[PDB]
């Protein structure tokens, strides 16, 4: 049950502690633990424990940034400097940039998925920052009980994680055990400022059933127990419009996309490719999609939906995306959603997204922690 | 000159006008030009005058928004709720724009009335400056209305701006949504280059009409400029002595100023490689428009490399940024006198200048500098990525130091 990076923070602030010992209790929890979890696949705490030092000395300097001596590891892809990234990187990648500004403390690094979610359901650290590469920020969270945001497309910058462009589907976004955690990660690594969150909701759609692959009764039923909290706090809920994109040929649409980052990832495969001027129309049809969803967000104020179909599930040297079918409904768009952990089902963790339009990230979280607080 | 769009707002807010008076007064002022300037081409009177009145009603129930009542025309290709958008149709009605754009639902929710829409500027060889070749430039440069509204992807608003003798922003890169607008002859490619911005007669109406546009909250303008380059010279092109003066005229009001003017840096990226790298991604945009370049169009894998390449120029020019706070430079080779903004190539050597900012996404702002041989001129004022309201600022004070 350990306490929330704003919590962790706010205690070195006020003298409860210090970034040190947060330092050190983390490497150790990490050392006693990640014998049996392995999440931590690179560290760096020697240096990690003179950065604590640093923050320390901030502290008593009167400094007050936000995440001051808040201990965090980030996924292995961005770059740390002086760590390798799949060859050693020269300099920190924007966002964690942006975290050591705000006075974090990187640990080390987390293996690909879900590491990240793993290092934060097992209590090692508070904060962690993941990337969407076919749903690895949301399916982790819902996975391991804990909380995620795939910001909307552009919102924060992937410079330093794994030559040089933004990709149409692939964001970057914090994973926490906390909306607040959520939101504030979000505003310190947010490019421009993001739209503060709105009223509460007064419409939402929910949907249990996705065309391109079978939800579990244990998903479906998260969906429906967050959609029953919502209507008995006022709320309405509809379970059909004339407004859904259909979902079928954005999954197709999405998977397309999707291929053509990792057709290019191999030159083996970039006979494969496609021509650049059905590139060009994969692109049109995106952002018709988009302007599609926006006119849904006309009419609702967020849907809910599965993050996944189901709950956590060699000599030789994956074409089947239908799994990434949950994923897809924001990505494809570029719309952020949060997965928001609803209980546990089985024993095992179970949560819910929540997608709001293009740029409504605040209110994603809001209302994910709405659906939390409802649920209890 | 006619007041600016701040004047006329505080104006209606203070009761010595309204918004219907303005409305009715530019209308006045566009039908006294018809002899000499048909820049306004289609006119949208009648219901501009009710949306004053509703205006009007606005402020009286103590509305302060910061545009209320103020008369302005945008560039025909931005659709207008209930005007003709060519949509195709070989009917009326379908070819009505049934949504304002984006930008021109935010000018309307601030309170500007628009009274219609200007001309396209007119191309290189077919030029106040040119009558109404310049279009929204003209509108502005003949007092019809203090706001107007363009885009630019080969210079359309910077250099139409500078021909005229007015302002022009060409903001950063996806800095205000172009939802609502289409470049004629485009087919997505050219997303990566086009801007939509604000033009008008005053620096403070660029920043006020950038706040109500850009999606996201831009950066306050820091500190005043400390250290600025200023280049003459663009590989591609020979620039006129008169357009070379104006930026030297400006570099020495600066310097005079006490700002360190620097003429080279190694950290200046390469113009040349850059201008070469922005016709191509011009002649892959324009691709629809002409045989030859559907044939010379390359595969997904080079486009992908030009795109990771443009990235990398940009952050190039970030650590330029780190160095000087600004670079001044010509808006275009000459003074006033297929379609890319007016040129019939991608590769036409006449875009140089406005690559320079075009091809990173960097902020730009044109602004008058005076006149020579009786035509106006001007210089462009480039800055860091998001760095466009220190981009104004500087302009700003680069005007008020050539007075």
């Amino acid at each position: 049950r350990e306490p929330t990076a704003l919590a962790t923070a706010a205690a070195i602030r006020s003298g409860a502690t210090t970034a040190r010992a947060e330092t050190e209790a983390a490497i150790a929890r990490i050392e006693a633990l990640d014998g049996a979890i392995n999440a931590v696949v690179v560290r760096d705490f020697d240096r990690a424990l003179a950065a604590a030092d640093a923050a320390d000395a901030r502290i008593q300097a009167g400094d007050t940034a936000p995440l001051l001596g808040v201990p965090m590891t980030v996924k292995e892809a961005f770059d740390v400097e002086g760590l390798p990234t799949h060859n050693i990187a020269t300099s920190d990648a924007e966002a964690v940039r942006r975290l050591k500004a705000a006075g974090a403390i990187i640990l080390g690094k987390t293996n690909v998925p879900g590491g990240s979610a793993a290092a934060l359901a097992s209590g090692m650290v508070p904060l962690e920052l993941g990337s969407d590469i076919g749903g690895s920020i949301r399916i982790p969270a819902h996975f391991c009980g804990v909380w995620g945001l795939k910001p909307s497309w552009g919102a924060i910058s992937s410079h330093g994680h794994r030559n040089g462009a933004e990709t149409p589907l692939g964001v970057i976004g914090p994973m926490a055990r906390s909306p607040d955690d959520l939101a504030a990660m979000l505003d310190l690594l947010a490019t421009l400022p993001m739209p503060r969150a709105s009223r509460p909701p007064r419409r939402v759609l929910a949907i249990t059933d996705h065309p391109a692959i079978r939800t579990s009764a244990v998903c479906r039923d998260a969906v429906d127990t967050a959609a029953e909290a919502l209507a008995g706090a006022g709320i309405e809920v509809i379970r059909s419009t004339d407004l859904l994109p259909d979902l079928a040929r954005q999954h197709h649409a999405y998977g397309q996309m999707l291929s053509v980052a990792f057709a290019r990832s191999d030159p083996t495969l970039h006979a494969s490719l496609p021509n650049l001027l059905t590139w060009l129309s994969w692109q049109d049809a995106q952002a018709r999609n988009t302007r599609a969803w926006g006119r849904l967000f006309g009419e609702v104020d967020a849907v809910i939906a599965p993050p996944a179909a189901t709950q956590a599930f060699t000599l030789d040297i994956s074409p089947y995306d239908a799994h990434l079918a949950w994923a897809g409904v924001a990505t494809y768009p570029g719309l952020p959603a949060v997965v928001v952990p609803v209980g546990t089902a089985n024993g095992l963790p179970v949560g819910v997204q929540v997608i709001t339009d293009f740029h409504r990230d605040h209110d994603a979280i809001a209302t994910a922690a709405l659906i939390h607080r409802l649920t209890e």
